[PDB]
């Protein structure tokens, strides 16, 4: 797990102070998090790089 | 304020290319790109009227 | 099958930067993409039970 | 405007034969895909390349 719901939770009051988090979008975050790093990872295999750059995200 | 955990960021990576490094600035972009995708969640929500965020506003 | 108009995205681009060029192969790319966004939308749409797709799903 | 309005209409028929495209949706879509040009040209200029490749999208 890269998120910390707490923080997230956290964020979203942030944004919206009514906004809560149902226990299944932490999930979904989490899965969207990990296909962003992957696809970074491809960017910088497809360039033949061993360093993941802000670019790359 | 800061939802990822970089040392779980950096394990995942290691996972998928145990080869790559990470540039100090990726961490700092990756979680800027998540803020990015829970304000868009947040706009899907309200716009249904809602005051919960689902799976499926992601 | 293509929804992109190849000439109308290369204006664009250099509407944004005109020293920029596109290689063919980002043309396609960027077609999967667009492929990607709308199924994602069909998904978000379908979860919520709606058999209409609305600005708030993209 | 880079999309046509009756290629995503038989795109969205080809996935969902019963789901219907509002118009506000084209718009909205037309919206995100010169988002996601405007990020691919800033990771090109960030990489100090002139040229738009797939692995920019």
């Amino acid at each position: 797990e890269m998120l910390v719901k707490s923080k997230v939770k956290e964020f979203v009051k942030s944004v919206d102070p009514e906004m809560r988090v149902s226990p299944e979008f932490y999930d979904a975050l989490e899965a969207e998090v990990k296909a962003l790093v992957e696809k970074a990872i491809k960017r910088a295999q497809a360039e033949g790089r061993k360093t993941l750059y802000a670019r790359h995200v």
